[PDB]
């Protein structure tokens, strides 16, 4: 329960979505995950792997990192990670798009796993890849 | 001026003021040397801040913005997490509103009570609808 404690595990979770290993994604993410991405919202970890897997076909050769710059721990348990998210075709390596990025997850009381994920950022600019 | 619903009020307020683009009262609930980020939009000093949603204003004109907060949380730094919605519509074409999630991280100044740290996360892609 230390903010450094949380950084070190949203970086290992965006390390697994970011690796597209949708096999892994259970380990570090519960299966009833209540989701949010701007007008994308999923219930349950199958449909959010789902809408990753659809995100795949429609940009082909996509590539994804994502780096923490801040994390902070509160009371109830709620990681707010202030980071950077990137994108990049496979196909024009090097026209990379890069947007500030916060992640809101709330913990499961039992597993450790992510129940809730908020991630907030502009995707207009990730439309130079399309 | 330390409890998460008093955050929320001061959050509302500061809102308020904002969509309201009574740009003379801005000084009021922000700091002189407010370090703003909305996803590629920096801006160093409330004089620069206040000129970049004057800037806003003229790229479209009859822009009407809302905020309504469903969920804060203050940390023991002093950093407001106000999640909510964002809200814009055109004078042009009233009752047609686009909403979208968005998240504020604040940071208050030690002694007036200001914002001198102002960060805003949302997807701007649907606002292109307007």
């Amino acid at each position: 329960q230390t903010p450094d404690q949380a950084e070190a595990f949203v970086a290992k979770v965006f390390d697994v979505l970011d690796s597209y290993d949708y096999t892994r994604f259970g380990e570090v993410l519960s299966t009833d995950l209540k989701y949010e991405g701007g007008l994308q919202k999923t219930s349950g970890l199958d449909n959010f792997i789902n809408d990753i897997k659809a995100s795949t076909q429609r940009m082909p050769g996509l590539q994804t990192s994502h780096s923490r710059y801040r994390t902070e721990l509160t009371a109830e348990g709620t990681i707010y990670s202030e980071g950077h998210s990137n994108a990049s075709l496979e196909s024009n390596p090097g026209k990379v798009v890069t947007v500030p990025m916060i992640g809101v997850f709330k913990l499961d009381s039992e597993d450790g796993k992510i129940k809730e994920m908020r991630i907030y950022k502009d995707r207009l600019p990730f439309l130079a890849l399309h």
